């Protein structure tokens, strides 16, 4: 479908036409590998999307016996950057349990949590080994906030295929334990950040799990685990590098995606 626009594409194509920028989606029907995409083999920057696999990177060592739930990491506030409200909440106490830094990535996208987690477990180069790991050539770590929110080149970015099929194979493909695959989903599902994107768009009665990521400056992202009843799990990815456009309506574009990927899984996918 190189020389006509597919159907199925042409609304995202819309969305992105209207509001400026640069849209990159895709999802997948894990039960029929039906596929929607736009610029879906484009880089776009990860931002705290990325915490999504950090979180998966420090699981994964719990699993192996590299790490435990309960041990305490660590921190003064030395350590503090923005964005860090449970880590910022427990500097007094001085550390917090590597559990409870996998839930404050998941559910606050907490900076410096993300930071000490990358502490403990070999940093940006380990992070994307792990995805590597899991057949991911694509997504790579490189820098550490804030400085990731930044473009530079492919720096820190990946493209929504590669990061919906790395979500799918985290959460359904058996590489983490049930307990941490469950941990992992859990922490998505009570995820605050994101909201007002793709889940703001889905059915009532629909569940669903995601990681976003920001920066103030161009750049809204969103992925998600979406599970309607009756039928199998989809994945999908939503990027958006719009520099100028306001953080609200870029999260307006997430939603409009959103719908296009509600319209496409009921009617074709």
């Amino acid at each position: 479908h190189h020389h006509h626009h597919a159907a199925e594409e042409s609304p995202l194509a819309e969305i992105e036409r209207r509001s400026g920028g640069r849209l990159g989606v895709f999802a997948i029907d894990t039960g029929s590998g039906r596929t929607l995409g736009h610029r879906a083999d484009e880089r776009f920057l990860m931002c705290s999307t990325f915490k999504g696999l950090l979180a998966a990177q420090i699981l994964a060592r719990v699993d192996s016996g590299s790490e435990r739930l309960d041990r305490l990491v660590h921190y003064t506030e030395k350590d503090l950057i923005f964005t860090s409200p449970v880590t910022k909440a427990n500097v007094a106490q001085g550390a917090m349990s590597i559990e409870a830094l996998c839930r404050a990535v998941l559910v606050e996208s907490d900076n410096t949590a993300a930071i000490l987690l990358m502490r403990s477990a070999g940093g940006p180069a380990a992070l994307t080994r792990f995805v590597r790991g899991l057949g991911d050539t694509v997504t790579r770590s490189d820098r550490y906030e804030p400085d990731s929110n930044r473009y530079h080149g492919v720096l820190d970015t990946t493209t929504p295929k590669a990061i919906a099929a790395t979500a799918q194979r985290l959460l359904l493909g058996d590489v983490l334990s049930a307990g941490s695959r469950a941990r992992l989903e859990r922490g998505m599902t009570d995820c605050k950040p994101g909201l007002n994107r793709i889940r703001a768009a889905l059915p009532a009665g629909w569940l669903a799990a995601d990681r976003p990521g920001t920066s103030v400056d161009r750049e809204t992202n969103d992925y998600a685990l979406v599970r309607p009843p009756g039928r199998a799990p989809l994945l999908v990815a939503v990027y958006y590098d719009a520099p100028g456009v306001s953080m609200d309506a870029r999260e307006a574009v997430l939603r409009e995606a959103g719908s296009a990927f509600v319209q496409w899984a009921t009617n074709a996918g």
